[PDB]
């Protein structure tokens, strides 16, 4: 559990983050995007361009993808630093995005979601319903799949635009979302994860444990892996919607998580990461290091990646 | 309750505002403060420094105090547009301040409290306890009162810089708080309103009734109103400690309110501002006109100013 590196640059704090075996990538209130060497921690390049603070991005092999609260996304050349277009449309701040090699799919406090031709910059369609700001999505090859300040979900056809159910349930804001070919499972402001079918609409289960905002979730078959205002980080059973262990630790809000079939791995306003065992609930290790709250992670078989309020990114030896 | 004309010039959303009989201060996260005359609509100066998004701000005749995400306070003359001085110390966002003629106190996500020499700039003390962020905070002559992430509130004195007393019982984030001679009133993240005595730190009432978390609150000697992500208004009866109504219209979280002896004035991420008749709980009107959520708002006998993430202040005749 110890800090191998500390990258440094940002001005304000990080809110965004993503690496590979090679490169992070990170997103900041400073407005700009940084790309670094993961091995020696050295910043590569500053992608300067957006006019206000960076809150979202993704990226592959040649791009990078990121929004704004300055209402737009824009497309970078990851190698040469170079704005390559600049999608505009949002009339608000850009909240989400995702893309593939297509499509960029973007989510705004406009309540829109759009949905752009990468390579053209083009938007295609805008994809109108929702009441308040959207706040999280996903998408596939046919659909989209919004969560919404509204306390809805919403399924969308990709191809024509139309909204093709609503998923009314919770009690306030949806959070987080996430997404497979049969299921949707969204948290809330209402202190419940909800697991949806995505084909009927309807709502199997609702996880009720959690004792304020449930702030970051992640599922696959058998699980979903929740964390929340209430500092605490919840598995469950998906089929029996029973809460199997709660791991407690942080002294404040879990505000990101991750986990694999061995490992979940959180940060937390207290300004740690902490790595538990996901079969016994037991915390294995606390990443200490960071000034203030972390705000963002992401973690493989070796090290943890973690953004934070202190304007850093850190890399952790997991193990 | 008709919207009188829309302040147009920032370029991204509106997170604070201030006004008095002549002038509109703003605050934006595209970095800047804007000086409007609110009888013509006119922005008159541009208040240019900060290196990321203005959080917070306050101004009397001669100044304007703003706090940044660049971890900054300013102090700027308000006639000249210039900034007077830079106040750094903090090693993260300032999420909250207060100032009177002699000092100003910040409160950052470095988890302390800063009080400063307005004069000078100087840096006086700094307020060290708290466990995480600092959310929240207000001032007199002799004591401060923080709120934080943390889930405590703790009162300082503000001449030695010591902790009195820490006000333990939330169970999750302090979001706002108000205290006067006798009191503290608190709300936080899990969904409940806190009555503590100052002189001990003994809690007198918990106001039960909110679905999730508490975003908003003001009280005066009789009752507190709450706003929360539940979408509604709740006046309380601050002595036995029981809800007397709950003002429900917003579709969806309430994010800022103010009242009077008659009235309660809401913002919501609805993009809508409605007036309630405070003693019946009627909605008297809803003002619309914002393409995007509420993020302030501050009202008099006459008018509405409202912030919102579509970036405009609108000036609303309250009638």
């Amino acid at each position: 559990g110890q800090s191998l590196r500390t990258l440094q640059g940002h001005q304000s704090a990080v809110t965004s983050l993503q690496f590979n075996d090679n490169i992070v990538v990170s997103g900041s209130d400073d407005s700009t995007v940084k790309v670094w060497d993961i091995k020696t921690g050295q910043s590569l390049r500053t992608l300067q361009g957006h006019q206000s603070a960076v809150t979202s991005l993704q990226f592959n092999d040649n791009i990078v993808v990121s929004g704004s609260d300055d209402s737009t996304v824009k497309v970078w050349d990851i190698k040469t630093g170079q704005s390559l277009r600049t999608l505009q449309g949002h009339q608000s701040a850009v909240t989400s995005l995702q893309f593939n090699d297509n499509i960029v799919v973007s989510g705004s406090d406009d309540s829109t979601v759009k949905v752009w031709d990468i390579k053209t910059g083009q938007s295609l369609r805008t994809l109108q319903g929702h009441q308040s700001a959207v706040t999280s999505l996903q998408f596939n090859d046919n659909i989209v799949v919004s969560g919404s300040d509204d306390s809805t979900v919403k399924v969308w056809d990709i191809k024509t635009g139309q909204s093709l159910r609503t998923l009314q349930g919770h009690q306030s804001a949806v959070t987080s979302l996430q997404f497979n070919d049969n299921i949707v499972v969204s948290g809330s402001d209402d202190s419940t994860v909800k697991v949806w079918d995505i084909k009927t609409g309807q709502s199997l289960r609702t996880l009720q444990g959690h004792q304020s905002a449930v702030t970051s979730l992640q599922f696959n078959d058998n699980i979903v892996v929740s964390g929340s205002d209430d500092s605490t980080v919840k598995v469950w059973d998906i089929k029996t919607g029973q809460s199997l262990r709660t791991l407690q630790g942080h002294q404040s809000a879990v505000t990101s998580l991750q986990f694999n079939d061995n490992i979940v791995v959180s940060g937390s306003d207290d300004s740690t990461v902490k790595v538990w065992d996901i079969k016994t609930g037991q915390s294995l290790r606390t990443l200490q290091g960071h000034q203030s709250a972390v705000t963002s992670l992401q973690f493989n078989d070796n090290i943890v990646v973690s953004g934070s309020d202190d304007s850093t990114v850190k890399v952790w030896d997991i193990k």
